[PDB]
């Protein structure tokens, strides 16, 4: 019904071999070698980040899509990627990421990347259920993929619903990953929360073409429905191909290392 629906069903129909050359091709990939290799030798002084969101963030603040400042709240932190990369900015103060934990769902790293003082993160929290709190920048990046898009609306509506009990918290930086951001239900209550909270939606080219996600960024603007289908446009046209060229790839930047006052 949706370019996106389309995507969808395309992509549940390709072939094993098919999916595994679709989903790098033209996308945006960073080294993870040198993080895989000081992830086993205790290094944790080497700067390199701990998951491949830490350049997904970068890629938008630098970028000027969010631009985070004084306390930030990064919700599903997981490794904690976002959190040890804002803890780098200069308008950041204090980090506080959460994230569920338990079998199956990633555990915080400690890192002593710059600025890893200021960085507080907290596993064994399920976000639907935790309080909101007062804070000044907004990251959520949860949305666990599904063959089914109906699962994945479903996903995503909760997400929405929890984010605005801390967006009417007064944070005016956010960064809010949109699992689905093709279904209708999901694009009418978008186009509601813009209109409440602005900024606008975005695609990361370092995102995988196996999935539609985009980031509702505090810095975009814009009609939101045509953001997805202008996004699910390319995505179709690199199912449709003949010369298969691969992925850009590219080197992360080194987070550093020391403390901060
Ligand atoms: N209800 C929930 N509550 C808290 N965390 C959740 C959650 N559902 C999923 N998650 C966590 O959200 C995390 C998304 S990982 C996001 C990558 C991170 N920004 C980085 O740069 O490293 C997952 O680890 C998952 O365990």
């Amino acid at each position: 019904r949706t370019l996106g629906e389309q995507w969808k069903e395309k992509l549940n129909g390709l072939s094993k071999e098919d999916f595994l050359k679709y989903r790098k091709e033209a996308i945006t990939e960073v080294d993870r070698s040198a993080a895989r290799k000081a992830r086993r030798d205790g290094n944790k002084t080497g700067g390199h980040p701990v998951s491949r969101g830490s350049a997904k963030l970068r890629w938008m603040v630098e970028r000027q899509f969010v631009k985070p400042i004084g306390k930030v709240v990064d919700l599903g932190c997981g490794r904690g990627g976002w959190s040890y990369y804002a803890a780098t900015l200069k308008g950041v103060q204090e980090v506080r990421g959460y994230t569920k934990g338990g079998p199956g769902h990633e555990e915080p790293m400690l890192m002593q990347s710059y600025g890893w003082n200021l960085v507080t993160m907290k596993s064994g929290v399920d976000v639907y259920y935790k309080p909101s709190e007062p804070c000044d920048t907004l990251f959520c990046d949860i949305g666990e993929s599904s063959s089914s898009a109906e699962v994945e609306e479903q996903r995503t509506l909760r997400i929405l619903e929890m984010v605005s009990d801390w967006l009417q918290r007064g944070p005016r930086e956010f960064c809010i990953k949109v699992l689905c951001p093709y279904m209708p239900r999901v694009m009418e209550r978008l186009e509601v929360l813009q209109r409440r909270y602005g900024g606008g939606l975005v695609r990361v080219p370092l995102s995988r073409n196996s999935n539609h996600e985009m980031y509702w960024v505090s810095g975009a603007a814009g009609n939101i429905v045509h953001a997805v289908n202008m996004t699910s446009q390319v995505l179709i046209g690199r199912m449709e191909k003949r010369t298969w060229h691969g992925p850009k790839y590219e080197e992360d930047v080194n987070l550093g290392s020391g403390t901060r006052a």
